[PDB]
């Protein structure tokens, strides 16, 4: 049979699996104690690392040393496995599911922004994932989190832990804060803290300036200076809001109370289209709770001296 951590990296091996290879897994399902069979033979089966060629295989493909990642990961593809993908609008979504709600809007929003993963095993699975086969990809989401299935999910907290694992470098936000006694000053933030504000919705009122708190005791006025980003996240605690055709690319619906709410997932095409996992609605107008609004960016210089 085959060994792998990677599923590129084969290597030949010929009494249970866990007491010659340490837990061993097969298509999710733990074989550790579980004997090898006659049709358990001449195929693939991933182990936690157990020599320094594994390890090395497992970083390069992973990113992660973590030695629970793997187990953590196949717990999570046992479940995803069983999920429907359905085709909703060109977008994978995913059918209702012990408490997934929350990954089908990261799903689908990850399909509609340019990201580009750092781990070999997150780059594979999104592709995949964005051409119908989406249940590796929602494993990987779980473990990379540190989320098991049917927990209760955040996607603004999903989609920060995904950004870490991305190429955000190149992206740049200054900011200048205007205070009465203080005066100005100005900060450059890069990576994950250049594409996510949270506080507001607008990326219209995020240019204009917003409220906040100064450490003299006042409120000052943080502005957006520039942006060099594919994309922007606007998040805030849920409130009604109006989305119009044209002026965002996404948006995070949550209804109910916090963590044991629901999400759904607003798009603009050529109209508004409403996914609700499976079921698909349209409208011109919205107005409803929503978290997060996502839209698109290149480069943005302020008209503000
Ligand atoms: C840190 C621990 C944690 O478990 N977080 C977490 C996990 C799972 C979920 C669903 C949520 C969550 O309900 N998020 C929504 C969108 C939300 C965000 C912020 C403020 C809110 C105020 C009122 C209602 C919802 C509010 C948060
Ligand atoms: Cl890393
Ligand atoms: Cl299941
Ligand atoms: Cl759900
Ligand atoms: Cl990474
Ligand atoms: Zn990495
Ligand atoms: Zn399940
Ligand atoms: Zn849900
Ligand atoms: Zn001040």
């Amino acid at each position: 049979v085959f060994t792998t951590v990677d599923n590129i990296n084969l290597h030949t091996q010929v009494m249970t699996y866990g007491q010659q290879f340490g837990p061993t897994y097969l298509d999710g399902a733990d074989v550790t104690k579980i004997k090898p069979h006659n049709s358990h033979e001449g195929k693939t089966f991933y182990v936690l690392p157990n020599d320094d060629t594994l390890r090395v295989e497992a970083f390069e493909y992973y990113h992660t040393t973590d030695p629970s990642f793997l187990g953590r990961y196949m717990s999570a593809l046992n479940h995803t496995k069983k999920w429907k993908y359905p085709q909703v609008n060109g977008l994978t979504s995913i059918k209702w599911a012990d408490n997934n709600c929350y990954l089908a809007t990261a799903l689908l929003t990850l399909q509609q922004i340019e990201l580009k993963f750092n781990p070999p095993a997150l780059q594979d699975a999104y592709y995949r994932a964005r051409a119908g086969e989406a249940a590796n990809f929602c494993a990987l989401i779980l473990a990379y989190c540190n989320k098991t299935v049917g927990e209760l999910g955040d996607v603004r907290e999903t989609m920060s832990y995904l950004f870490q694992h991305a190429n955000l470098d190149s992206c740049k936000r200054v900011l200048n804060v205007v205070c009465k006694t203080c005066g100005q000053q100005q900060t450059t933030l890069k990576g994950v803290e250049a594409v996510m504000y949270m506080g507001t919705l607008s990326y219209e009122q995020f240019k204009k300036g917003v409220q906040i708190p100064c450490t003299c005791g006042k409120q000052a006025t943080k502005y957006l200076v520039q942006q060099e980003s594919p994309f922007v996240m606007m998040s805030a605690p849920p409130a009604q809001y109006e989305l119009k055709h044209g002026t965002f690319t996404c948006a995070s619906e949550y209804t109910g109370n916090y963590q044991c709410g629901h999400y759904k997932h607003i798009t603009s095409k050529e109209t508004l289209y409403c996914i609700d996992g499976a079921l698909l609605t349209k409208s011109s107008e919205y107005k409803g709770p929503i978290t997060d609004v996502f839209y698109k960016e290149n480069s943005y210089t302020t008209t503000i001296k």
